[PDB]
RNA sequence: GUCGUCAGCUCGUGUCGUGAGAUGUUGGGUUAAGUCCCGCAACGAGCGCAACCCUUUUCCUUACUUGCCAGCAUUUCGGAU
């Protein structure tokens, strides 16, 4: 499931934001501008997605679950559809303010939301009126678009990975909070601080992470023990 | 009694601060209303608002006296009979 380099290209990891935007942190993977642009090489990038990788493979034969998080509107679709492939726990719109560090008080939301499923899956919708259908109807949606991913998740998580991590600085700030570890992609406008796993590459193209989320799930399914 | 029928007043877990504290309850529209809808380190609850109670406006069913009189008949022309 290695990425190899060329792919990297293709998709174009290399890319990253303007030379005034940049945290002074990636100097050594910043290797150099072409343009008014950095350039992230990859020949920093393949090892350590490598490693990522193995990690998450690792994880995944020993059965731990690694949650994904990708809130940004280019990279949404691609986490809902590679998680719902990898069949890990999934947060695809808005990090919830103590969704891990307050995890208590949101295991009773997951409660009511599978309960009021339950209630539309059986008839009890059915016999609840038009009017009051419609607003436990908006119920459904705002509730299942704020913690549908997390549904099945009935625990903290073993790893984080992350897309954006200054997108998603929260997320990474509660998981350094309760010790879980996080890999993330981070870019050259980017704080890697607090992640164990630090793969430098580019985060805005579809392409780039599209091919990142593939080789997550692609591990993940390859554990297959 | 009064502010005043004013729309406000609080609580738990989580975060920030050495701390008193803060957040949530703020930010944009809307409403008679913290009324409702959007955003957001917050996620969740109560008392307040509204409704449930009484009365009035349209219709239906049951009930036909001590109340009623459209049709019939008799009338001292008084539903008087």
């Amino acid at each position: 499931y290695n990425v190899s380099m060329r792919d990297l290209l293709q998709a174009g990891a290399h890319f990253g934001h303007q030379t005034r935007f940049w945290n002074p942190k990636m100097r050594q993977y910043i290797f150099g501008a072409r343009n008014k642009i950095h350039i992230i090489n990859l020949e920093h990038t393949v090892p350590a997605l490598n490693d990522a990788l193995n990690f998450a493979n690792q994880l995944a034969s020993k059965k731990n679950k690694v949650l994904f998080v990708g809130t940004k509107r280019a990279a949404s679709n691609i986490i809902r559809e590679q998680a719902q492939r990898a069949g890990q726990p999934y947060v695809d719109h808005r990090w919830l303010g103590g969704m891990l560090t307050n995890w208590k008080t949101l295991r009773q939301s997951i409660n009511r939301l599978k309960d009021l499923q339950t209630q539309s899956q059986d008839g009890t919708f059915a016999k609840l009126t038009k009017r009051e259908a419609l607003e436990r109807t908006r119920e459904m949606e705002k509730l299942e678009r704020s913690l549908g991913g997390v549904k099945n998740m009935g625990g903290l998580p073993d790893a984080l990975f992350v897309i954006d991590v200054d997108h998603e600085a929260i997320a990474i700030k509660e998981a350094k909070n309760l010790g879980i570890p996080v890999i993330g992609i981070v870019d050259t406008n980017s704080n890697p601080d607090n992640v164990d796993y630090v793969i430098p590459g580019n985060d805005d193209a579809i392409r780039a992470v599209t091919l990142y989320a593939s080789a997550m799930a692609d591990a993940i399914l390859a554990g297959k023990e």
